């Protein structure tokens, strides 16, 4: 089998990309934002505490004739903003763009942080990261790649993310019509539950290449690209007027300026962050200060090439028995 999807950004700047996923039967259709970071499938519901529903589409699991409370089991998740949210489990169908799964774990929400009922957009998320990171207790369930693998033509999917414009999830297999050039593939670890590689170098803007080794995580639920200190204070030195502000939470840049592309490298290959998708516009409405979309990892613990990276890419998640990831030019 396989799927394929349509995944759509949130807003003007590409904050997050969402894509319509169907829950039960009948099919609840909820946006999910699709989490290469993350291990659970989690939703809006007819459970979520009325005060913190806000706009979003809920899921109701007593109208779905295909759901079963998995008794005893809950979850509770923390991300790397400070966001959560927690509640109970259900089984049922979901469909992602064609492809189903029978018996996935549907964790609806109880509770969720401010952040997401503030966030009308985003109905939940779904997790594409490893199953040992599942926080269902006391019996940890699997994503929804998991429990597909074994009936996809090929046990990959791939994140085809746009800038300021749609993109694509697909699932079972590459579509060779979608990238340019050849897909090179590196290593990955495990180790920590992540799609975690090791990027070979950076270059800032039109200047010589950098060979040097990063240890990352692809995330797509993650907005901005987020390197070690030192890396990103090369590429914002090319910007005149740049300067990293504790009050607002990072690097910030005249709005008038023109941005310097960043390459990164995959063993041999460079992919090429054009400057434009660095810009993530006014701090507020109005301002002439505008934030930047590469940042410091020194605060996190970790280096993660989110949405500011991967949109620059044809990225192919590889789940095979030794799991690999690709990226090519598009
Ligand atoms: O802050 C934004 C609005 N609600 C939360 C959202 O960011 C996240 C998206 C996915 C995972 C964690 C956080
Ligand atoms: O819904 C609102 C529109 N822009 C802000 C908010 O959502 C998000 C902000 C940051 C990351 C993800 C989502």
């Amino acid at each position: 089998s396989t799927g394929s999807a349509t995944t759509t950004p949130i807003d003007s700047l590409d904050d997050a990309y969402i894509t319509p996923v169907q829950i039960g039967t009948p099919a609840q259709t909820l946006n999910l934002d699709f989490d290469t970071g993350s291990s659970d499938l989690w939703v809006f519901s007819s459970e979520t505490t009325a005060s913190e529903v806000d706009g979003q589409t809920i899921y109701t699991p007593s109208k779905s004739t295909t759901a079963k409370l998995l008794s005893g089991a809950t979850w509770s998740i923390s991300y790397g903003d400070g966001s959560s949210s927690s509640g109970d489990v259900y089984t049922d169908t979901v469909s992602v763009g064609g492809l189903t799964v029978t018996g996935q774990a549907v964790e609806s929400a109880k509770k969720v942080s401010s952040s997401f009922t503030e966030d009308s957009t985003i109905d939940g998320l779904l997790g594409l990261a490893f199953s040992t990171l599942n926080t269902v207790s006391p019996t940890q369930q699997k994503t929804f790649f998991d429990n597909a693998k074994a009936s996809l033509d090929s046990p990959v999917f791939t994140a085809d993310l746009g800038y300021h414009a749609p993109g694509t999830y697909n699932f079972g297999f590459i579509d060779t019509t979608a990238y340019t050039g050849s897909i090179t593939y590196t290593a990955v670890s495990t180790k920590q539950g992540f799609w975690e590689w090791t990027s070979t170098g950076y270059a800032v803007g039109s200047g010589t290449f950098k060979s040097t080794s990063i240890d990352g995580i692809a995330d797509t639920g993650t907005t901005l690209l987020y390197l070690p200190a030192t890396v990103v204070s090369a590429y914002w030195a090319q910007v005149s007027g740049a300067k990293s502000s504790s009050s607002v939470g990072g690097y910030v840049f005249p709005c008038s300026a023109t941005l310097p592309s960043f390459t990164f490298g995959v063993g041999s290959a460079r992919i090429v962050i054009p400057g434009d998708y660095i810009d993530f516009g006014p701090i507020s409405t109005g301002s002439s200060s505008c934030f930047g979309g590469i940042q410091s990892s020194a605060g996190i613990g970790i280096n993660i090439f989110g949405d500011v990276a991967l949109k620059a890419a044809f990225v192919v998640f590889n789940g095979a028995t030794t799991p690999t990831l690709g990226f090519a030019s598009k």
